[PDB]
C-alpha cells in the first residue's frame, strides 16, 4: 500500500553534546511519482512530558526512484524543560508524512548524562547543559508504519 | 595488592563500520617502578573461541600516570561464522605483567546491517562493508586478578 519505502537511516553524531544539532542521513525509494511533497519531521521524546517538534521540511517533486538526503535540526531549549527531559532516557523520532498524514515513524532511544563522572555522581542544583552528552542507541530502531491515502 | 590501577578507558570510535580498527584510549597509574614491561592485549569475543587481535609492550614502567592510544585491526570476518559477525559480540582489553593477567575490561557490542532491507533479509553471502558495530560503552565489564609483581 505504501508508495514510499525508507531504505536507510544513518545517525551521524550518535554520541555528542546535547547542544549539538541532530544530524541524520535518510534514504528512501518512491515507487511512483507523487503530486505533492514529502514532509519529514523530527521529534524530541522526553522522560521515557509532551513531544517537541524540532523541525519539519518538504522535499519535492517526488519522482520514482531513490533519494538520499541530510537533515540537520537544532536541539530543543533545555533551559525551559523539565530536568527529567534533559537528563535520563529520552528518544529521537523521524516522522515521514504525505498530505499531512504520517505513514512511517523511526525512533531511537538515547541516554543523556553528564560527561564527567564526578558531576554524574554529584549533579549540581542548577544544570550545566554544556557538560551533558547524549548517547543514541543506533542498533535498535523502533519502527511503525501507517496506511494512508496517496494520490488515487 | 595491585601495583597498577587502570583509571580511564575511552572507546574512541564506539559506533563505526566493523572493518574499521578498534581504537582505545587507556590511562593507568603505576604505584611503583616495575622491572618489566606491561603487556596489553585486545580480544574479539564471539557468540555472546576468542581471537587475540594484538598485543603490545609498554616500558620501562616508572611511578606515575600514563595515557596512551591503542589501535588494533579487526579480525578476518571472511573466515568467521556469520554468528560471530552479526549480533551480540564483545571486545576485551587485557593487561598482563610477566605473562599473568591482572585486569580485564570488556564491552558488549551489537553489529548490524546499516541498510534496512539487508537487515530484514540478510544475504547468504555477507556484505561486510555494510555492517556497523555499536560498542556498549557505559557498561564496562571489569574483573581484576591478584598477581605477583616484583617483590
Amino acid at each position: 500500500m505504501s508508495e514510499v519505502n525508507v531504505t536507510k537511516v544513518i545517525v551521524n553524531n550518535p554520541i555528542c553534546d546535547i547542544l549539538d544539532p541532530f544530524v541524520f542521513t535518510i534514504e528512501f525509494e518512491a515507487l511512483n511519482k507523487l503530486e505533492a511533497d514529502l514532509e519529514w519531521k523530527i521529534f524530541y521524546i522526553s522522560a521515557v512530558n509532551q513531544d517537541i517538534e524540532l523541525d519539519n521540511i518538504f522535499l519535492g517533486p517526488i519522482e520514482r526512484g531513490v533519494m538520499m538526503f541530510d537533515y540537520a535540526v537544532n536541539p530543543p531549549d533545555y533551559k525551559n524543560m523539565d530536568i527529567d527531559s534533559v537528563l535520563g532516557l529520552q528518544a529521537i523520532l523521524i516522522s515521514a508524512n504525505y498530505k499531512e498524514k504520517e505513514f512511517i515513524r523511526i525512533a531511537y532511544y538515547m541516554n543523556s548524562f553528564y560527561k564527567d563522572m564526578e558531576l554524574r555522581e554529584n549533579p549540581p542544583v542548577v544544570p550545566q547543559y554544556d557538560k551533558i552528552c547524549r548517547h543514541i542507541f543506533v542498533e535498535n530502531p523502533r519502527i511503525v508504519k501507517f496506511s494512508i491515502g496517496w494520490d488515487s
